[PDB]
């Protein structure tokens, strides 16, 4: 079998691949990306396609620009279940063409020296002598397999982990998740026979009976076009979330045009704290398939480009050294905990109490300004939800007079600081990731005996 020689190859070529790949580009590397599906479709699993400008502002990644920004954003509009309280949080942010885009940035990183292989499978790892060292890939363009050397492999393959799977079970970096521990979400991209109010804002809709542990969205991408869309949690034994869609439509989309349809499909969403190393020899794991989403909002393609950058950033350091072990390429952890997987943290115990929530008690917290719409807003972005607030929030619902997980608030937010520390003081070391590990399971599982 023919034997290649690279730098660094990235097996996936969505906003965390492709992000990597930019990130990597102009600097002498030889790189190879590699993704299974054909050039066209790159990009296209199923989103609802709304990203914060501000992780393009702080990662230097390309701006959208053409038909590439189908709409700008200014904020969301979230809807308590009986649809009588909107919070409203402003921010800047674009509904893209996501397909569009991840291909310019691909198309810009190959110009940029990143050569990439379409319609090609990376199918197994060379691993060996404890190291990632590489892929056998097919290669469906040319019809051949290729065996491809390289000294970091950049894992961006999305929820099927289809490669990191594919390694020794006894290695951390083949961490799998738990079935409660992501969404499984659906969306359908409509025009509509009315001009869409508000259409610089996306809508969220919270329900427990319509979208049980997720929630309802309308995101217009125009004035009169729409993605709109609904996640669930798994692991609940829920039927089809195609059975919700259809059922439930009506109540959040009134205004489509059901004839005219330009996209349809589902995929899985993690929900959770990331990787817990998303390092190990000779391989960084990025994007779902380190579990970069936001546990709260679900959004994880802003995040999936910060860990392209954190991974392009350790990679960069391992070629200085030479080191490309665990320990070599561990800034990949700092760099992404700081930057984002700390607050994914809070938020994993945050998301665990919110999907416990009643349609009465979200009606009622909401309705009774339980807390403001900032302070949502410093729970999302910060993931910090202060004590003091808190305390506010407890005094607010005082008058409540029924059994009620709300007044589980004040424990919520010291748990949620009680995990951001661990996360702040992640492990300087591979030596020490078992027994910080431990430290957070065991938070996890308190926690999640205490809303039982
Ligand atoms: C319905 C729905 C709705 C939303 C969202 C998800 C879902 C399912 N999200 C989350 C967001 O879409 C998601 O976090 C990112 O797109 C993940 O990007 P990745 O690059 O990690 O994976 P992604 O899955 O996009 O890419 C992985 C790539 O790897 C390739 N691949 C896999 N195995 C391979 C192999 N062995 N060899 C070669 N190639 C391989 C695949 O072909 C694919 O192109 C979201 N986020 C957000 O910010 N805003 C939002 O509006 C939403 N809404
Ligand atoms: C409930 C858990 C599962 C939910 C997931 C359901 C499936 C989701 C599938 C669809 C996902 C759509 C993703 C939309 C993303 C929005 C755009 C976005 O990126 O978010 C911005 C932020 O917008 C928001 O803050 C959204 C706030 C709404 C969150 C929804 C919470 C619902 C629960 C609140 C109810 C309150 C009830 C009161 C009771 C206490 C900022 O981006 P960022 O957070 O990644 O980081 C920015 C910063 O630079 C950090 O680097």
């Amino acid at each position: 079998m023919k034997e290649l020689k690279y730098d660094v190859l990235i097996i996936g070529g969505g906003f965390a691949g492709s992000s990597a790949a930019y990130q990597l580009s102009r600097r002498g590397l030889k790189i190879l990306l590699v993704d299974s599906k054909p050039w066209n479709r790159i990009g296209d699993k199923p989103c609802g396609d709304a990203v914060s400008k501000a992780h393009f502002d702080k990662l230097g990644m390309p701006y959208p620009k053409g038909e590439e920004l189908e709409n700008k954003i200014n904020g969301i509009k979230l809807y308590s279940p009986d649809m009588q309280t909107v919070w409203t949080v402003n921010g800047e942010g674009f509904e893209l063409n996501a397909p569009l885009y991840n291909q310019r940035v691909l198309k810009e990183a190959q110009d940029r020296g990143v050569e990439i292989w379409d319609l090609t499978t990376a199918m197994k790892p060379i691993f060996e002598d404890g190291y990632v060292k590489g892929a056998v890939l097919f290669n469906r363009r040319t019809n051949e397999e290729l065996t491809v050397y390289s000294k970091v492999v950049v894992e961006a393959t999305g929820y099927s982990r289809s490669f990191r799977s594919k390694l020794p079970p006894e290695l951390p970096i083949t961490e799998d998740l738990d079935d409660k521990d992501a969404d499984v979400a659906y969306r359908e991209v409509l025009l509509t026979k009315e001009d869409i109010e508000d259409h610089d804002y996306l809508r969220i809709f919270i329900d427990q009976e319509t979208s049980p542990g997720g929630y309802w969205w309308y995101f217009p991408k125009g004035k009169n076009k729409v993605n709109v869309g609904l996640g669930i949690q798994g692991g609940m034994g829920y039927p089809s979330i195609h059975e919700y869609y259809k059922k439930y439509l009506d109540k959040y989309a009134p205004d489509v045009d059901k004839s005219k349809l330009l996209v349809k499909g589902g995929a899985l969403v993690p929900t959770r704290r990331p990787l817990y190393t998303m390092a190990w020899n000779g391989i960084i794991v990025i994007g779902d398939s380190g579990f970069t989403v936001n546990p709260v909002h679900g959004g994880g393609k802003g995040s999936a480009m910060i860990s392209g950058y954190c991974a392009a950033k350790a990679i960069l350091s391992a070629f200085e050294t030479g080191d490309f072990s665990a320990s070599g390429l561990w800034d990949m952890n700092i760099c992404y905990v700081n930057e984002y997987g700390a607050k994914q943290a809070s938020l994993d115990i945050f998301r665990r109490f919110l999907q416990k929530l009643s349609n009465d008690d979200i009606n009622y917290g909401m309705k009774k300004k339980i807390i403001k719409e900032e302070d949502l807003l410093e729970a999302s972005e910060k993931g910090d939800l202060h004590l003091s607030v808190a305390d506010k929030a407890m005094r607010v619902i005082s008058g409540l007079g029924r059994p009620s997980l709300l007044f589980k608030l004040k424990a919520v937010a010291e748990s949620m600081k009680k995990i951001k520390e661990l996360y702040l003081n992640y492990p300087r070391s591979p030596s020490s990731l078992g027994s910080w590990r431990r430290e957070v399971d065991n938070v996890l599982t308190e926690f999640n005996k205490s809303l039982s």
